[PDB]
DNA sequence: GCGATCGC
DNA sequence: GCGATCGC
């Protein structure tokens, strides 16, 4: 159990990795989309906190050859 | 301003 | 079509 804890719309929150759908990069930051109990959530860390099963994910985005 | 999306 | 949103 792997869970991102992120700050969105002032809101604290955290999502299990598992409910994470697209995932990339912006400069420093990871971004990414999530189930959020039906709707589609956003959110986005710091690569310095982003836990290691993240990074795992973004790297097997970047390499989507399609 | 970068990616990408949601919610207008 | 675009602002807000996220880190920087």
């Amino acid at each position: 159990m792997v869970k991102v804890k992120f700050k969105y719309k002032g809101e604290e929150k955290e999502v299990d990795t598992s409910k994470i759908k697209k995932v990339w990069r912006v400069g420093k930051m990871v971004s990414f989309t999530y189930d959020d109990n039906g709707k589609t959530g956003r959110g986005a860390v710091s690569e310095k906190d982003a836990p290691k099963e993240l990074l795992d994910m973004l790297a097997r985005a970047e390499r989507e050859k399609k």
